[PDB]
């Protein structure tokens, strides 16, 4: 009822946050970091351990339980 969006636009993922991304072709979720987020095509730019940058949809990217 006219409630929810207030303050700043919460993004499914934050900058730097370490989430699991599904590499294109491998169909497997790997530990990747959040670099940027493109709204145009909802493509998120994450980085892999092997210094690799790719564009994964908001859905392709998934996160788990926080630890620390």
């Amino acid at each position: 009822g006219s409630s929810g969006s207030s303050g700043m636009p919460s993004r499914k993922f934050a900058d730097g946050e370490v989430v699991r991304g599904r590499w294109p072709g491998s169909s497997l979720y790997y530990e990747v970091e959040i670099l940027s987020h493109d709204s145009t095509s909802q493509l998120y730019t994450v980085k892999y351990k092997d210094g690799t940058e790719l564009e994964l949809k908001e859905n392709d990217i998934k996160s788990g339980p926080s630890s620390g």
